[PDB]
């Protein structure tokens, strides 16, 4: 497809630093080229520039708030650009607290899109329930306009706009969640499938009934926020926050390699790769081929092959 | 759920020792506050004292036969007191051999129980059947009702008495069946999902086929006895007798879930951990990282999330 | 069943060299010794003497036409014989090249042949379409006989004969395939399950309609073609083309226990175990035990278990 480029060297949303290289072992992974190696046109918008704003002190709990509500603001309007320019938005980032910026750029073209989360956590907690601090575990708070009214006033979001509904949103993955967000889970009715309704139904049911939850009504775009540490951290190691018992390298190829298939993809993150993490080189490349894999599937590399419309013979 | 800790350091069913330290390491695990984490009435009865037994020959092929019919009559004391108290028994155990008391003794307050047995092996040897004469193979035998008959008269257990019917237990991850036990299966027609019948049905089905066939005609107490080495060696290689294509962690956490969910356990034993053969400290640590998972699923984790009964918003 | 054993040290169908040692490393696996062990007579053909071909230049871009169609002419032979001779023919091979002699050979005897192809690729390059010119990725251009006439007259291959039709052939596993590949398998209608229908359906599925495609009008004998890159190289690592997210251990058995089931298993073609290119002496005997595993799978041995038709109690 016709893809837009934008990398979000971001890493405040959480503590460690190296998340912000993301973008870097991504490009030089050969990811542009790859991608053009394909049926695909691709325009590099460059790896943004967020500016360091030292006075940041914690809001409450909440840690650098104006960092990463300004950092989600800036790639809100890239997304929506790159959007308006009739392309598909590929952020490659640091920490999923950019999902609010991507996302909210996003669905001002596209107010009918529809959200695919893969996941080993919900990033639903409020500036309230969170325990940690980290905003790359809140993003889905700020977005969602049921809880519009349980977000207080955090300094550097005043610019955003809940755009969408604990329905149109689909979770995959999950298998550490915190209790107040499984509250939300529950009180709002969010479709979710955790590492529990995977090993139940298998991937190919949980496709379906994905994809059918969100264009069931009507085919709308789709906004897939993939933060690697859904997948098992023995295919994505270097990542902040690993959960064991995740979704298989196959079932991350799976799940991409059918969204692919839909022809809907408007919107992808790929987040949460920091190369600093990485125990070793190997689970480094291990992590970052991973993540390259994943994202040539969104755009049509397929297992059982591909070919051009000639004759071969 | 209420539950009753019985630590098992017992080994003789088999001949490496270092199970004896799984009720420790476990522990050491933070096994009992983690449970109280949760919605857990929790009172360990300590480790049950297995007095030494100095003159215990073979009884022809078998070893250890007084020690280990010994530490399961006590045991099966043990396992009757706490379900008395009205809790379900956890027991932390060495060798699977210490199923038979705590089978044993937990059919004497709910007789009409029903046994799920997770495990690469039947342990469904008898004295005469078995090759190697370690009774932790053994330990189904000696359970059977049908098999009354078949079971020569061994030192140490002539306070057998036979609590379960062919028909009142389901295998789950076989994949390392004697000749004989296999006859045993199919003559008695006992259901069993081997590792052939997970990979054709998926552990789903697998799991909805298990308890419906166990509870179908009416719900009774259920005795789980999990022999860590059903799981593949790669998540729990610190146990005697590894196989490789086991059950993997999330198949693991997905049938303790399911049982949890039945509102049914009464009954849950953790053998085969054996520290002492964790090639790395490494692997001892995800063995029992993998055994305290199990367990706490048992009662309740559940990888979707948890959350009290109040308004977290 | 009654096997009949052919080594094919043969490793000229591709680059590295170490392949051509298969029969040995699995032979001394004692692999002749356990098919004995289960209810197999075996008898050993030995292994085949390829000559050394040394004026054997290449064809175009194919290379050492000469000696790899020789040694497929040769296995080719040998196969009719142990056909001849009432025993299914277990090739222990070297590069897949080979499977164009042993197909070939097998279809002489039983015309009406089916086959099960394992890999993780198609092998169905034609000496037009190949890029790399080793013909271990072409055996299957060969035998087609829709191919018939888009396969130049390659040096060697003059006694070849299209034996099979693309309606009689089901590849299992497939997640490298070359564009040209893709053309031919969408063009000629091959069945085929690559990793993506795996993930989508689960093996048992898989297997359920792989037995029903090719048995469906009629029973008839059934060529397996197993590839051990077919397997996920954390099994099977000592290989020449490794590709990740490759078929489980388990999947691995489970195929070869349905084909076993069938009771038509006819030609059996274990391929590409390279031992000189396993990392680690570990890793050799990973992938030497995984392919003695599923070569057993193919016999009889079940993970459930085996039992002779006797009273064992
Ligand atoms: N729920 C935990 C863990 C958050 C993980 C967030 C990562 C981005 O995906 C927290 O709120 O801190
Ligand atoms: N069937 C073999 C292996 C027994 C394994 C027993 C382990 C407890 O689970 C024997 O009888 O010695
Ligand atoms: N399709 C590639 C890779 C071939 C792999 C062949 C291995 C035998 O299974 C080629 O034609 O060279
Ligand atoms: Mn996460
Ligand atoms: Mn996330
Ligand atoms: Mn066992
Ligand atoms: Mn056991
Ligand atoms: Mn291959
Ligand atoms: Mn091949």
């Amino acid at each position: 497809r016709t893809i837009g480029i934008i990398g979000a060297p971001f890493s405040k949303g959480q503590p460690r630093g190296g998340v912000e290289e993301g973008p870097t072992v991504l490009r030089k992974a050969g990811l542009l080229e790859k991608l053009k190696e394909q049926e695909c046109d691709v325009k590099d918008y460059g790896d943004l520039p967020f500016a360091d704003i030292p006075n940041d002190s914690p809001f409450q709990i909440v840690k650098n708030p104006r960092s990463v509500g300004k950092a989600s603001e800036q790639l809100a309007g890239k997304v929506a650009e790159v959007k308006k320019n009739g392309r598909i938005s590929l952020v490659l980032g640091g920490d999923h607290s950019l999902a609010i910026g991507s996302i909210s750029g996003h669905a001002r073209v596209h107010p009918d899109l529809g959200v695919i989360w893969v996941d080993a956590h919900t990033d639903i907690n409020t500036p309230l329930t969170t325990t940690s601090g980290n905003l790359h575990g809140q993003p889905v708070s700020f977005l969602l306009k049921e809880l519009k009214g349980k977000i207080p006033d955090v300094p550097g979001f005043s610019w955003v706009t809940p755009c969408i509904s604990a329905k149109d949103i689909v979770y995959i993955g999950l298998r550490d969640v915190d209790p107040g967000e499984h509250y939300i889970l529950k009180t709002l009715g969010i479709k979710y499938f955790s590492m529990t309704e995977v090993d139940r139904l298998g991937i190919g049911k949980v496709m379906e009934e994905t994809l059918s939850y969100l264009l069931g009504r009507k085919k709308r775009p789709i906004h897939l926020s993939f933060d690697v540490d859904g997948l098992d951290p023995s295919f994505t190691p270097a990542t902040g926050t690993p959960v064991v018992g995740g979704l298989t390298y196959r079932e991350g190829l799976y799940i991409t390699e059918e969204i692919y298939k839909t022809g809907l993809l408007s919107g992808l993150d790929i987040m949460e790769v920091n190369p600093s993490l990485g125990k070793t080189p190997e689970e480094v490349t291990r992590t970052v081929n991973t993540a390259v894999a994943i994202t040539l599937a969104c755009f049509g590399l397929a297992r059982e092959g591909n070919h051009k419309p000639i004759d071969y013979l």
